């Protein structure tokens, strides 16, 4: 029968060099306390002169009460394949652990390939765990069937929190693999093809801890010009290539990244009128979807996670009437696969740290070198979308720093499948255009004032060939930030 | 009825400004005698002071009978989305022309959504033209069912070389539109889910053209030490990955360019008897799969194009017996689709212009500035295969230039997505392993001694962060060929 331990009890499954796969994807549906009572022991075992570092695979980010502590506790052999924590980043910035970031639809699969190692054990949040091994997620569900089958234990976390009554709102499933599988039938964002729960061998379950978890709640979201500028021209865009005939008329399933930017955009797209009731096929379900589900904005929800604030989550928990039928939670096997976004049409909005005259996106490197999260699922869905758009205010540090620059720092993103850029400034439709083309485009529309006439400059350098990127200079912006701390700073003449 | 007429009254359909479709995949399957015609006719209207130039849409490249003539003839307005023709490419890098190297498997969908704008003529290589307009391809299909279905006027060239009774190699459809479209039904590289013809209304034939071209013969191809090295390194490599459990003891698909290292690659999996039998699921077949097809070695091909030369194409068409039921052609949709190369597994080997020590790769750009040919379908395959490969002779002129770099002067392919890499000295295994770990590995197995111990003193420059890269030197090598001619000169403390 299913065993009920504490979280202290259940740490001692977990062994130095042992590889963990967690539940969730963002802190939703992560576990909360039995990750904390990991780091104590292996605390307790490095002042012991004794080593204690396990391998973590994860759906995404992770609280800071999972990443955050464990990595305080310096027990991180090495981490895959997104992570969105001060603690973790540092230890990675500071080459203090192994970490790579992969596209996230890709994880599930390679770990049954066998691509990484072992699952040693999976520890996961749940709403409610049958004896017979049935598991049913709460709020994120990230690579969740996959953890729990490859692992050789399994963790239990029973939250208080989230209701059983959630029991519909996942398709949880994994498709057989080469050379055997089949193809993943969904035609609609809404379209169910596994089931409301994950069933697993009761014998692996080490244990179960009770738990009572709330969500955190929203905290400080203030408004800001620059993002309702960008979220307009979004929404514009979109009606405008309708009209144009490069949509079609009824529209396309949506998905956007989280952060002011997105719910700029999502606010914008409810309050244009000619922006039809439309679908979502996402990643990540924030409160502003929900904001707009409230008001008929939006007809449905397909994501990996449901990260909303805690009067949000309560508001959809007491009326499982209306939202139960209207979001989907799945694995990112499926929420970002590639086929599905590509067949459905999927118009995809990202961010960029930095951008350059060619189209290319840096969505992860700060000048290059710091690690920031994770290309995420960015890849998956620009590469894949109907029309991939990415979106970022033109200038940082009160203009001493430009999102646009002559080359990224580091290339998340080609040319060959970045289609469109947006900023406060305008729009930029790179389709169709080549190198010297998308360069004016991009300078003319997103670029901020402050650095279009040295862009421009950029392109009359004497350099040869398809691509007039200048190998002597073409990082000088970041250079230039490094050395004056303004980018304005810059006079071809001096970096060269 | 049919009207037949000369590749001078034929060229009489082609107006400047209009967009043209030429059928074909590589050479093969691509018109030879009416753009020839078209290019005399834009030069006579080019003398008179008249314009004249046409938007060209292909399927990947073409003859010199095709881009060349017409480079030469300064007709070309707009170039997409392959090109491997000198004319061509010199105009590209001198700027005199508008070109967008795209993913292969993305142009025809896109040309139905309107991205670029019209067709207004579909110029065809053809075995069988029927009355009621049935169209019978010859050895290449690229985006031909897309340009006879959205163009205004179709010029059909009736080939004598090609036989009729090739009815059946080919399998041609395109698939619903979002929010319309369903799954493409392939689950195996033989699995046909279209027609051996493409469907047009006769109306829109303004002419059918006979001509007589036979294919070109095979042209000096010499064995090199290195390409042997690499090839038997990717076999073995291969055999290993699944004894070691990673790759499913039947095997899987493969994909592979054109070129010596492919054929050597090709030669060296025939060669090894650890190698079971495989199928094809690549973009072109050359001679060398022909080869092992003959043998047994290679079960069946999938392809875009049967790119073979004239010795190996009649022996083909003289033994329809043995060939008609083991290959295969389908459109670049089909044959480079992300859905069914991800659902397939697989297993893509690709070359490399240059590589640097953390997994990006550069396929298109010389010094990141001139043009090669198009990043082809490179992406499509590594991006969704089971395991993406890429293969390049670890030097250059002599040595004098080094394949592998600090950082590449153009991404074509991101450290996300390259998962091995192959010189002639062994192979690096880039899964599982952050920026610094595959930066060693890559410099102990790929690059040259030559020049292991400059990148290995290229990581201890004193940079901080996930990704070690010099923003004042990454681009050192480059920039001295540029001064010595000689990478090897390189000293980190002259270039800062
Ligand atoms: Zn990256
Ligand atoms: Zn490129």
């Amino acid at each position: 029968a299913l065993r009920f331990i504490t979280a202290e009890e259940a740490a001692e499954f977990v062994h130095h060099n042992d590889n963990v796969g967690f539940s969730g994807f963002t802190p939703a549906g992560n576990p909360k306390v039995v990750p904390a009572a990991i780091a104590k022991r292996a605390i307790a075992a490095h002042e012991k002169g004794n080593p204690f570092k396990i391998g973590m695979f994860t759906g995404a980010s992770t609280g800071a009460r999972l990443d955050g502590v464990l990595a305080q506790a310096d027990a991180v052999k090495f981490r895959t394949p997104y992570q969105s924590n001060k603690d973790l980043r540092n230890l990675i910035n500071n080459g203090s652990t192994s970490y790579f970031d992969l596209h996230l639809s890709t994880l599930a699969q390679d770990l049954r390939y066998g691509f990484y190692g072992k699952v040693d054990v999976a520890i996961i949040e749940v709403a409610d765990v049958t004896e017979d091994g049935k598991i049913l997620p709460t709020t994120g569900v990230g690579i969740l069937p996959t953890i729990c089958r490859l692992a050789d234990r399994i963790i239990v976390e029973l939250n208080d929190k989230h209701p059983k009554e959630i029991m519909g709102m996942h398709d949880l499933c994994e498709p057989l693999d080469p050379p055997a599988r089949r193809e993943l039938p969904v035609y609609t964002p809404s379209d169910r093809i596994g089931k409301p729960y994950v069933q697993v061998d009761p014998a692996k379950i080490v244990g179960v801890v009770r738990t009572s978890e709330p969500n955190d709640e929203s905290d400080f979201a203030p408004l800001d010009p620059v993002t309702q500028a960008i979220g307009d021209n979004v929404a514009a865009f979109l009606v405008s290539e309708m009209k144009a005939g490069r949509i079609p008329k009824d529209f396309l399933p949506l998905q956007s990244g989280v952060g002011n930017v997105a719910n700029a955009v999502l606010g914008a797209l409810g309050d244009n009128p000619d922006i039809p009731a439309f679908n979502m096929y996402t990643e990540v379900i924030q409160d502003a979807v929900i904001a707009l589900m409230k008001k008929g904005r939006i007809k449905f929800a397909s994501g990996c996670s449901l990260s909303v604030s805690r009067s949000v989550i309560q508001d959809i928990y007491a009326n499982l009437d209306f939202f139960k039928d209207k979001i989907l939670l799945r694995p990112q096997e499926y929420s970002n696969n590639p086929e599905i976004v590509r067949r459905l049409g999927v118009i995809t909005i990202n961010t960029a740290l930095e951008a350059d005259i060619f189209g290319n996106i840096n969505s992860t490197h700060v000048s290059g070198t710091r690690m920031m999260n994770g290309i995420g699922g960015s890849g998956d869905f620009t590469r894949n979308s109907y029309v991939s758009i990415f979106t970022t205010p033109s200038v940082m540090k009160d203009g001493k720093i430009s999102s646009f620059v002559p080359m990224v720092a580091h290339h998340d993103h080609s040319e060959h499948s970045v289609k469109v850029i947006i900023s406060e400034w305008g729009v930029a439709d790179l389709r169709g255009k080549n190198p010297r083309e998308r360069a004016h485009e991009i300078i003319d529309k997103c670029v901020h004032p402050d650095y279009r006439p040295l862009l421009r400059q950029y392109l009359e350098l004497g350099v040869k060939g398809q691509t007039p990127q200048n190998l002597d200079c073409c990082f000088a912006f970041h250079q230039e930030l490094a050395k004056s701390g303004d980018m304005r700073n810059v006079r071809w003449e001096d970096y060269m």
